[PDB]
């Protein structure tokens, strides 16, 4: 009944974004310390409701490698959301550039990736921004993905729906959303864990859209591998990449036969 204010102590600025601010909050008599993104709620018409639909995805949520719901309040337009707080930032900062990572953390990453994304597929949600800004790491380095703000419900009651809705970020949205009415939605997560591990393992994204306008993507499909970023990707993650950025969805692998590839279970070394 008391305010937010009173407490909660914002500690440090997590992130800006243009619609809310992420704030890293101490419990002025607990101590513990939370994730709050804040959103005004005056910045758009309808952010309300979607702030709302949020909300609702977020309650759905209990796993190890996605960001936990600890719940909300509401002051006037002011809507707060408390996340679990992931100590180790970005994903994104791990990346270095035209580098990327070593390839034993790239694969434990991408290990970690698929058991949240297979948890989310499990309870029909798709997340639909997977992209390493919105993969945060805990205290030891844990896979957490993050940030449901365009995630949506692609089954319910045991009926898929198909999407229609272009969103993302075009390096890491797979081509169908670009060129078909109607998708399915995982083979379009899919897509984007590739692209992900691609960053990892190169640290450079391939193109800047799966279009047919766009060389970059023409080379890769004629599989010209001999150029960046692929060059810089041993043989065995480059097989599992030819078979996630795949063109035509229904020929694209599926996350269970992903698990039973041979890089996906090739045991690394530092
Ligand atoms: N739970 C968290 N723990 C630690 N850092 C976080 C957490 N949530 C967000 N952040 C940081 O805040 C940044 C932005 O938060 P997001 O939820 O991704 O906001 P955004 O989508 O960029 O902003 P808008 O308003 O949706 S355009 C992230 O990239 C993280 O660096
Ligand atoms: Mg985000
Ligand atoms: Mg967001």
């Amino acid at each position: 009944a008391v305010p937010f204010v009173e407490d909660w102590r914002l500690v440090q600025t997590l992130g800006e974004g243009a619609y809310g601010e992420v704030q890293l909050a101490v419990n002025r008599v607990t101590e513990e310390a939370v994730a709050v993104k804040i959103v005004d709620m005056k910045r758009a018409v309808d952010c309300p409701e979607n702030i709302k639909k949020e909300i609702c995805i977020n309650k759905m949520l209990n796993h190890e490698n996605v960001v936990k719901f600890y719940g909300h309040r509401r002051e006037g337009n002011i809507q707060y959301l408390f996340l679990e707080y992931c100590s180790g930032g970005e994903l994104f900062d791990r990346i270095e550039p035209d580098i990327g990572m070593p390839e034993p953390d790239a694969q434990r990453f991408f290990h970690q990736l698929m058991a949240g994304v297979v948890y989310l597929h499990g309870i029909g949600i798709t997340h639909r921004d997977i992209k390493p800004e919105n993969l945060l790491l805990d205290e030891r380095d844990n896979l957490k993905i993050s940030d449901f703000g365009l995630a949506t419900v692609f089954r319910y009651n045991n009926r898929e729906r198909l999407l229609n809705k272009m969103c993302g970020t075009l390096p890491y949205v797979a081509p169908e959303l670009l060129k078909r009415r109607e998708f399915h939605a995982e083979p379009v997560d899919v897509w984007s864990c590739g692209i992900v591990l691609t960053a990892m393992l190169a640290g450079e994204l391939p193109w800047d859209q799966p279009s047919d306008s766009c060389q970059e993507y023409s080379d890769w499909k004629e599989k010209k591998t001999y150029l960046n970023p692929w060059k810089k990707i041993d043989s065995a993650p480059l097989a599992l990449l030819h078979k996630i950025l795949v063109e035509n969805p229904s020929a694209r692998i599926t996350i269970p036969d992903i698990k039973k590839d041979r890089w996906y279970n090739k045991p690394l070394k530092k």
